[PDB]
């Protein structure tokens, strides 16, 4: 491709990516650093409480510990739909045969989910609620039995990830790089997967090298960060065998179970 | 930031040490796989009955223990070598000496499975130095677990080779899975990510040199790194396993130490 060409590329997903998701990470930074309505912050059981009143958490309609892991489910689950509607954006993708669109998503919203969530955090908690509320790591920590430990590797990965200092609209291509995998299990037309994603790699290759001359090699540090991201999904999945066998207070209505699944 | 001859000179210096570390290369490798080579051909090792005349002709247990210890001797050879070849890196040597056994402890067996794709096909894997060829099938068919150690790497070298490096293209591969700053317990990250800085920025010159028309090369390799941590990781595993339920069974005080935690 020819420079132009890329400079198109990056300058349209970045617009699709404002469009399709409400809090950026420049809007989540001012919150988090004190530069611009102040959030709510949970840093015990009493301000959550507090926070439910005031704010009502719409990831919160049990025990405090297991409201809290499904809200989480909950988000999840909204971020899909946004990330669905990104995916729908990038040049070549829609016309991708629809198997391999579904398998491309399937696979890639939890990557793309915990890339995301760095934007929210900071070594000291997570912005939650579109940005109203803050939860601090340390409460996040103190939950007990197998829910202290479920929020801990994201926050290890975003320290280390944010440190990177990516932008938007740095993030808006590396998204679509995650998505556009040629790897994932059960593709049945892996050429024109891998066209668009030497596009997009290409296109985040200038990206970085313009926006951050002095950032000798971010590219690859960039490109090694998807094995932090893997393997923080594969983590998840384990934790999530071990809670469906151990918990049964986990149960929902069987409505909420599929809407969940 | 380094300019281009010192890149050449340092993707040099790695292909000469390379050569001297390690006896079977991957052009040695391919040659002998390939053939109209009468005096390069390996005895064919495909059942147990060809198994027996393997032992007369290539040179009291069972055979699917006789087999697996044998690859953990190779192992310890392996890493003999990439030790030798990781005090050639430029910087290495002269890193907290606590961080060097760190650096080779999580790196080698990424290196020895990287290195073992040299050496396989779709068919099977070349052994004892070439002088055998042990189909994937036998392998497939062993009793117990033994049956499924190989295959996750059969699964990566059929992916990786598709790649079709060279040797002197995984000279600076090699170098920069040994110099990665995320390994757990590392004092001094700081000097061990400007050593793979360097080897990053050798590395991508050299694929762009070496393989013009292979369109972003570089990051695919780099995402290659995922699939080798997995298959560590499924090894990790089976050793595990292998340890509750055999207790015949002895390990090589090296990998004893490199498999500690
Ligand atoms: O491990 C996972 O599988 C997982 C965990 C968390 C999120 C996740 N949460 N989130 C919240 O901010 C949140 C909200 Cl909004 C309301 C209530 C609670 C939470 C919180 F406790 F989970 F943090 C997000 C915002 C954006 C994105 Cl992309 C992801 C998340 C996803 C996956
Ligand atoms: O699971 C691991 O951790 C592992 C497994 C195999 C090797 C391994 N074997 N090998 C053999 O030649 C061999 C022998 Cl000698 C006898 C029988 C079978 C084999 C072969 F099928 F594995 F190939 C190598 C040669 C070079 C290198 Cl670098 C690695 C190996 C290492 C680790």
């Amino acid at each position: 491709m020819e420079s132009a060409d890329l400079r198109a590329l990056a300058k349209h997903l970045y617009d699709s990516y404002i469009k399709s998701f409400p809090l950026t990470k420049a809007k989540a930074r001012a919150i988090l650093t004190g530069k611009t309505k102040s959030p709510f912050v949970i840093y015990d059981m009493n301000s959550l409480m507090m926070g439910e009143d005031k704010i009502k958490f719409k990831h919160i309609t049990k025990e405090v510990a297991i409201r809290i892991f499904q809200g989480c489910q909950f988000r999840s689950v909204e971020a899909v739909q946004e990330i669905t509607e990104y995916a729908k954006s990038i040049p070549g993708f829609v016309n991708l045969d629809l198997n391999d669109q579904v398998t491309l998503l399937k696979y890639g919203v939890h990557e793309i989910i915990y890339t995301m969530l760095a934007s929210l955090m900071n070594k000291d908690g997570v912005l939650i609620s579109e940005g109203q509320g803050f939860m601090t790591r340390e409460f996040l920590k103190s939950l007990r039995k197998p829910f202290g430990d479920f929020m801990e590797p994201k926050f290890e990965f975003a320290v280390k990830f944010n440190a990177l200092e990516l932008d938007d609209s740095d993030l808006a291509i590396f998204i679509a790089v995650i998505i556009l995998s040629g790897d994932r299990p059960g593709l049945l037309n892996v050429k024109p997967i891998e066209d668009i994603q030497d596009n997009l790699l290409q296109a985040l290759e200038l990206q970085l090298k313009l926006n951050h001359p002095e950032s000798s090699q971010l590219f690859a540090k960039l490109l090694q960060k998807m094995t932090d991201l893997r393997q923080i999904v594969t983590e998840h999945v384990q934790l999530l065998q071990v809670i469906k066998k151990t918990e049964t207070d986990m149960s929902l209505h069987p409505l909420l179970q599929e809407i969940y699944k």
